[PDB]
């Protein structure tokens, strides 16, 4: 794919509650935490702003959304993130055609409701406001999370 393991982790994480009592579909940071936990990727703790701060300090940053999609297609966990004045947002980037040839497809939950939610059917350029989508950071983990295709 080779992002099938990541897509699977997204699907599995959608109905989980990383923070007890708070469905991940209603909590962007919790959703990403559950995905990372399933994949065995260490993550900074906390809300979206805190996670972005941690990723900024420790993870390789990609140059573009196009590169983000390519890395996800190679089996890497790639997080799109941007800090907010009051609330930030984070999302998992997956492989797929770029929206407006620029913005990669994603999975994310959000307390905002539908506008901040994507089950792989929206891009980061639809979830984030127009004044934010060109300001996103894309962080990739140092090792691929996905495995070889099935042997048989």
């Amino acid at each position: 794919s080779l992002d099938q393991c990541i897509v699977n982790a997204c699907k599995n994480s959608w109905d989980k509650s990383y923070l007890a009592g708070t469905p991940n579909k209603d909590n962007c940071s919790g959703f990403v935490q559950s995905v990372a936990a399933e994949l065995g990727v260490p993550m900074p703790r906390g809300n979206a702003n805190a996670m972005v701060d941690g990723l900024e300090q420790s993870w390789t940053k990609l140059a573009s959304g196009a590169e983000a999609a390519q890395k996800a297609a190679q089996g890497f966990l790639v997080i799109a993130g941007l800090k907010g004045r009051t609330y930030g947002h984070v999302a998992v980037v997956i492989s797929g055609p770029l929206y407006r040839q620029k913005y990669p497809m994603c999975w994310c939950g959000s307390i905002a409701g539908a506008v901040g939610q994507s089950q792989g059917l929206k891009s980061v350029g639809q979830v984030w406001n127009r004044t934010d989508r060109d300001r996103l950071n894309y962080y990739v983990y140092s090792l691929a999370s996905c495995s070889l295709p099935r042997a048989s």
